[PDB]
């Protein structure tokens, strides 16, 4: 896994995710957006990373690089 | 520019730094080197990335895909 090859958000991808966590305005109805153009994913995608980055273990987000 | 060549941060890795832009603890010294960790390229290419962002027009940051 190097690069995202059909819109998955690789581990190239999700580490970009991991700066946001919503504190640039990101993860909105228009940074959601944003993020895709260069991005690489849809919405979907972005809010998908969302939960599972923190709901992973019940929400708390001790997840950063992992 | 696709690809980070020679850890000089390219499009794709640009946006990824743009997304932290200092909210989480980032730009600092440790988490520079964490995102060079798998970012690609060293803490040296944070500060140039992170200075460049905002001193381009004077320090507002109007920037954000430029």
């Amino acid at each position: 896994m190097e690069k995202r090859p059909r819109t998955e958000f690789s581990e190239e991808q999700k580490k970009a995710l991991d700066l946001a966590f919503y504190f640039d305005r990101r993860l909105t109805p228009e940074w959601r957006r944003y993020l895709s153009q260069r991005l690489g994913l849809n919405e979907e995608q972005i809010e998908r990373w969302f939960r599972r980055k923190e709901q992973q273990i019940g929400w708390s987000h001790p997840q950063f690089e992992k």
